[PDB]
């Protein structure tokens, strides 16, 4: 059911999505091990992800969460990186895209920092890196991220350095509490709480 629509870089919708991508890059405590060394991306393509079935699945759930939370979906646009981006855009999110070993439990994880999600493009800890060169910091190979609509609803705050939600809540927010530059990270426990709206194709760029 899915079809992908290119946006022109002249479109304002492309620009703002790129802006979110570029402006949420940060340094990472692993020195660049997982996701590579870079301060910004070369954006190659941005595509709107259109799937009626998956969209209705998502809004049906949103209406449920909103009605459980004083008419407040608490909807966000967050980044997701995953070896299964192609599956995700054709079949949507489910328990097979959960991060089983994640710090907030087995769930689908999302980031405010694009560079956080970029660490998961080739797998956990960056895996063995790009398939062609086995290089976690490859500047050549094309990477892909999803920018997603995510219904957090009532989010359980966890301060820090497929399962269920903690009862009474629809998601978990990983409020970062050591690194003063790191943004929040979020976890949902049902695929229906995210829609993979944009497929961003990019290369990380070697710093000057
Ligand atoms: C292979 C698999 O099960 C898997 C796939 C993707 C991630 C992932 N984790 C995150 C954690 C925090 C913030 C963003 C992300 C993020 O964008 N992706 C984790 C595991
Ligand atoms: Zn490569």
């Amino acid at each position: 059911g899915t079809i992908l629509i290119d946006l022109s870089p002249d479109d304002k919708e492309f620009q703002s999505v790129e802006e979110e991508m570029q402006s949420t890059v940060r340094e990472h405590r692993d020195g660049g091990h997982a996701g590579g060394i870079f301060n910004r991306y070369n954006i190659l393509k941005i595509q709107k992800v259109c799937n009626k079935k998956l969209w209705e699945r998502y809004t049906h759930r949103r209406k449920e969460v909103s009605e459980e939370n004083h008419n407040h979906a608490n909807e966000r646009m967050l980044f997701h990186g995953s070896p299964f981006v192609n599956a995700i855009i054709h079949k949507g999110f489910d328990e097979r895209h959960a991060y089983i070993g994640g710090m907030f439990g087995a769930g689908i994880y999302f980031a405010e920092n694009s560079s956080k999600s970029n660490q998961y493009v080739y797998g956990i800890g960056g895996g063995t890196g790009c398939p062609v060169h086995k290089d976690r910091s490859c500047y050549i190979c094309h990477r892909q991220l999803l920018f997603c609509r995510v219904t957090l609803g009532k989010s359980f705050l966890q301060f820090s350095a497929m399962a269920h939600s903690p009862p009474g809540h629809h998601s978990v927010t990983g409020r970062p509490s050591v690194n003063g530059l790191a943004l929040a990270e979020y976890v949902i426990y049902r695929g229906e709480q995210a829609y993979p709206e944009y497929l961003i194709t990019y290369q990380i760029m070697r710093p000057e």
